[PDB]
């Protein structure tokens, strides 16, 4: 029995989604195929970024295989044309990059290269965020359960969220925010840490798809740099098209960050990350460290990363995102105004969200409604998730070759799901 | 113009090897070949453990990317199955796994899982050594630059080398190396760290491929556990056999570690790493932490590693290399007999090194005339590196698959050389 089997290797702890585990044996783009046969359109991956099985994607991989795979202390093309294409996607003093294996490898390196530059420790982030594994992203992590205490050089903020706000006070959200802002980097000055980084997911994704006011992200830089520090956009959620109106998530506020961090779709489930950078940043970094990563940049990662890039170039993706948003954007609306269970309408592009609520005139969350919902729509063919604080913001982030067949597909089993709780 | 045009990306400090950099377009085996089509015997590389462009990898691969590739959230069976096949190569109480894309990633996580046990936060390394970089393993590392100072929680060891020395004289070295040890755990504790763990590498090659005595670690092992901490093997260097005589290289030793982490081969070039642990700490670990690594043991990674276990396997690589190690430090004895440029013979197994050093009665180390060597027999169509805190420990660490033939033509290009050095 397989699940008894892997208990008995990499534990019972290592997580599982659903109440009964699921065996997926197979997929090919949007479509998955557990191991009774049962079919399943996926709303939820984003690792495979151009589709599951993607035949590019494995024949660049394969043929670099049958040629050399070496680590990069001897020049080789394939890397040099990764790093160029890759570059290519971003302006202004983004002009350098470093290379990992993982997302959470770009940002333990990204508050590496910031601490040793700004020679303070002190780190601002969201109050339910998560950006990795390692022991220095343990020590600021809110948003998931880890042993170790919030770091004494940690602030958690409050990113606010317009949803459901009167537009007349915005204005005054926007305002307290940024005082909480300026008293959180009092407090780091104050206790010797000073400030090293601001890092932050642009869709802020685990927060619960929060809609902020309109000069918040800048304002936050501003102060950051007022006191000597840094900002980090993490475009590991937000990244490679995800949000349609642009490549990058930091791109819908007014702001250039000196680090971007990626991970999760770069090269379609191969084991790729990286932290791109400003030449003065790269450049002094490798002054001060004999800094090395074995297997980073290899020629077959780099293989995988050109072709989900060319993919991706070819196929239009990123317009043919935004376009759909837009469609999918007006039937949730739509959908929301019809049930008494649905609140906000959240997110942009191929990354969108619902609060699912109590139907009673409280608006409560509702967290059990929103478990039930994951589970019918499982049944009836379609995977989906949650996220937030209250467990109740329904989830749609599918692989980014999802068309408008996938989106009725998936928006008319929602309609009668929803239909069917009390 | 790929010089410049690196630069220009990558930057000018990620390390080249050569003073003229060596471009490297195509492999097979053991043989791999330059852009202007010169061949070279590879007495070096460790990621492509069962050779270059090996194609029972290639082709498992390419087949699980034409099926699925999806995170450990979903059931799949190639996970399991890979995790089934590596710990049928360990004994005793390690019996439970986590996976990882990186020898850095694991390190890492095992340091985490220690201070978390322990409830300590010291480490015992050697005063030459390097285990990965990330924040946690730049403040501990002795044998690499880096900005960050030594942790204040760090002491490090000079591991006892009996490399040349008197038998009569192997005690006293072993009595004294021991009382450091007890020193540098008082010292961690006084300071209220406390031990974490003793990490190590089996081999000591960063170190220059030190010989120990008997009774070394296993007495740091004793010291450790009673105060509180625990042991990790780093098997990067070590593991998979390249010893000859063990799976791992912790086996030359009378000890079995808490913890073994593992990386560079273990996919042939594949980004894959691992902690090996007893199910006490794992089990620990998880109830304690929503601890997940989104690439680890994916579908793909995990057929990449079980290729490489068959492989090895099934072409009997392990015994080949101890029966080879064997013949190769016989012939290299013999070429330090007769050098007055050489000093020791160190190693075993396919990971082997001599120690360069003045012919002129001091036995001083030698860089100058290891770096003449290294180029040397590169132009004469073999690659081989160096290592150890003098920079004279001629390296030699080729593919599994390197057999009797190619030994021979190493072994012979490198007493031409060494008799090519000025007198
Ligand atoms: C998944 C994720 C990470 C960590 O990536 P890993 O590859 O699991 O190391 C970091 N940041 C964000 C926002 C993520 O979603
Ligand atoms: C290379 C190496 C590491 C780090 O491996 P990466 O895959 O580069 O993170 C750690 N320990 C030892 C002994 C190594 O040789």
């Amino acid at each position: 029995d397989l699940l008894a089997r892997r208990y008995a290797t990499i534990g019972p702890h290592s997580p599982l989604f659903y109440r009964q585990p699921l065996e997926l044996v197979s997929g090919s783009g949007v479509w998955l195929t557990d191991a009774q046969g049962k079919v399943y359109l996926d709303g939820y991956n984003n690792v495979p970024h151009v589709g599951h099985a993607n035949p590019a994607v494995a024949d660049a991989i394969y043929q670099q295989l049958l040629t050399v795979n070496l680590h990069t202390r001897y020049l080789n093309s394939r890397v040099v044309e990764y790093a160029e294409a890759l570059l290519s996607k971003f302006d202004g003093a983004l002009e350098r990059l470093f290379l990992t294996n993982s997302g959470s490898e770009a940002n333990e390196l990204a508050l590496r290269i910031a601490r040793q530059h700004t020679g303070n420790t002190g780190v601002l982030v969201s109050d339910f965020s998560y950006h990795g594994n390692t022991t220095s992203l343990a020590e600021i992590t809110t948003g998931l359960t880890v042993h170790e205490p919030l770091g004494a050089h940690v602030r958690a903020l409050r990113i606010p969220d317009v949803s459901g706000i009167a537009e007349v006070d915005v204005p005054v959200l926007l305002e307290q925010s940024l005082a909480d802002v300026d008293a959180a980097i009092a407090s780091l000055q104050a206790a010797g840490h000073g400030v090293s980084v601001f890092l932050f997911d642009p869709l802020f994704s685990t927060e619960g798809l929060l809609q902020l006011p309109s000069g918040y992200i800048e304002g936050v830089a501003t102060r950051v740099r007022a006191a000597g520090g840094l900002v980090i956009s993490d475009e590991v959620q937000s990244g490679f098209g995800r949000t349609g109106s642009g490549m990058w998530g930091y791109q819908m506020f007014n702001v250039e960050p000196e680090l971007v961090t990626m991970g999760k779709p770069m090269g379609n489930g191969h084991p790729i990350g990286a932290v791109v950078t400003t030449a003065e940043l790269l450049d002094e970094f490798g002054r001060h460290n004999m800094f090395f990563n074995t297997f980073a940049g290899n020629p077959v990662s780099s293989a995988a990363g050109l072709a989900v890039l060319r993919y991706m170039d070819q196929e239009d993706l990123m317009a043919k995102a935004d376009q759909l948003g837009k469609y999918i954007r007006k039937r949730l609306e739509n959908i929301a105004q019809r049930s008494g269970n649905v609140g906000s309408v959240r997110g942009r592009g191929l990354f969108f969200g619902i609060d699912i609520i109590e139907s009673d005139g409280s608006r409560n969350p509702a967290p059990a409604l929103t478990k039930i919902l994951i589970e019918d729509m499982r049944e009836r063919g379609v995977l989906i998730s949650r996220v937030g604080p209250h467990d109740n913001v329904l989830k749609m982030r599918p692989p980014l070759v999802f068309g408008r067949e996938h989106a009725d597909i998936l928006l008319g089993q929602l309609e009668l799901s929803l239909a069917s709780l009390p």
